[PDB]
């Protein structure tokens, strides 16, 4: 009664360049804003950096053979700007383009469809020094990079995502100081949020011009299910503000050419650097909307976040090692909201997964029953979305393998494949062996 996904459903895994590649000085790559941020005392919980990570730069063929064992028909990765244009603009680093050619050819040779993210947070440092996200000149810098890389690969890459999680780039990078470049200012976050949207909309016709009739592109939004802690008017309004901040701030511009008006007023409307024609650019038609979903966030009126006047509440329930509530209904809820309000022609889940404490048994196995249960419940929510008529075309598990989890460093393991950092040994987890069966059965 709750069995099979559509016959051409895309089952994948996802990664990003800085989280897995390592070889940070190899083959002409220049430092990213993350290579510099990892130097800051207190920025990374375990004091780690992405300098080596999974060494996927060297080990990609072995990682693609693991993908074949998992039976995925798709693979979501990001392209490092610092390998392609190490001076940020101008001179193409041929050897960096060459890595992504070898990666894309190794994937298509194994029948794995490439889903390429253009921007997953690793701007070159030298380019951030000229154009941070809050400087409108960042838009043409991103379009130039997009132009260069899409010209080289669009014969072989059909699916293109512009930027990964505008909320993270803007708010964690410039509003909360938790991600590179590590600034913390309401105005800088709002400028960066606007310029991310404009870089999305200006990139879109360049991806299309450099491609063919098969080329599909879209943006990737992180979205979480937001819940008021109670029916108190103060708590309902706290939830609505947080929802406006987290979920609607990017979606409303993308589909309706407006920011959420109540939150825009709350902030100071003049702080957002909107020019005439900007919403026409931001609303440029997309082929799909990609969604990164992890959790339910429960909000009360409070002062924890002084910017939004909210506190977070943990309902009784199940939490990952990140302290993120496990709420698979939230994924159905988000997909249904997007379907009803915006009618994207296609939806992808480009990230969903969990971090739990993992150990290699005496027998060399990784028994992760809480990660397996996490995935089973979310896959079941996706199946329900499809049965309700929501045009969900694919699902990418975060992550293929344990990697550098940004401010959490390597202590949080998201992989369905375990990495022994002492040896770079990959061990497919119990959750990975289970997924190996889901992909092959195309269902649960
Ligand atoms: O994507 C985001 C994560 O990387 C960070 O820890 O804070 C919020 C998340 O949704
Ligand atoms: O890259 C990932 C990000 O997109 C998600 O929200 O945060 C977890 C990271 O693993």
């Amino acid at each position: 009664e709750p069995h099979r996904f559509p016959p051409d459903f895309q089952w994948g895994v996802a990664t990003s360049s800085y989280q897995i590649e390592g070889a940070v000085e190899a083959d002409g790559r220049s430092p990213s804003i993350w290579d510099t941020f990892c130097a800051r005392p207190g920025a990374i919980a375990d004091g780690s950096t992405g300098a080596i990570a999974n060494d996927h730069y060297h080990r990609y063929r072995e990682d693609i053979a693991i993908m074949k064992q998992l039976g995925v028909n798709a693979y979501r990765f990001s392209i490092a700007w610092p390998r392609i244009l190490p001076d940020g603009r101008g001179r193409v680093n041929q050897a960096g383009v060459d890595f992504y050619e070898r990666l894309v050819d190794s994937l298509l040779e194994q029948g794995i469809e490439p889903y390429a993210t253009l921007y997953h947070w690793d701007m070159p440092q030298v380019q951030h020094d000229r154009t941070p996200w809050y400087d409108r000149g960042v838009v043409d810098a991103f379009v130039e990079y997009t132009d260069v890389i899409t010209r080289r690969l669009s014969d072989r890459v059909k699916y293109w995502m512009t930027l990964n999680e505008p909320w993270v780039i803007s708010f964690l990078g410039y509003g909360a100081g938790e991600h590179a470049p590590g600034l913390r200012d309401k105005e800088l976050y709002l400028r960066a949020a606007h310029h991310v949207l404009l870089a999305h909309g200006k990139a879109m016709p360049v991806i299309r011009a450099n491609g063919n009739a098969q080329t599909k592109a879209g943006i990737v939004l992180n979205l979480n299910w937001v819940n008021a802690a109670s029916d108190s008017p103060e708590d309902q309004a706290a939830a609505r503000r947080y929802d406006q901040f987290f979920n609607r701030w990017f979606a409303e511009p993308l589909y309706n050419g407006r920011y959420p008006e109540e939150l825009l007023e709350w902030y100071g409307r003049d702080l957002v650097p909107v020019q005439p024609g900007d919403f026409d650019i931001i609303t440029t038609p997309t082929d799909f909307l990609a969604v990164n979903y992890y959790a339910r966030t429960t909000v009360k009126a409070g002062s924890t976040d002084p910017m939004l006047q909210v506190d977070f509440v943990r309902p009784p329930g199940e939490y990952t090692a990140m302290d993120w509530e496990v709420y698979p209904q939230g994924l159905y809820n988000i997909l249904n909201w997007l379907h009803t309000d915006y009618a994207p022609p296609a939806l992808y889940v480009t990230e969903n997964g969990a971090a739990y404490d993992d150990q290699v048994s005496a027998a060399g196995e990784v028994d992760d029953p809480q990660r397996l249960a996490y995935l089973e419940g979310h896959f079941e929510a996706a199946y329900r979305a499809i049965q309700a008529g929501i045009p969900l075309k694919g699902y990418f598990v975060w992550s293929l393998m344990d990697n550098f989890e940004w401010g959490r460093g390597f202590e949080k393991r998201f992989g369905i494949v375990f990495v022994d950092y002492a040896t770079q040994q990959r061990i497919i987890k119990r959750s990975g062996k289970w997924f190996s069966q889901v992909t092959r059965a195309n269902g649960l």
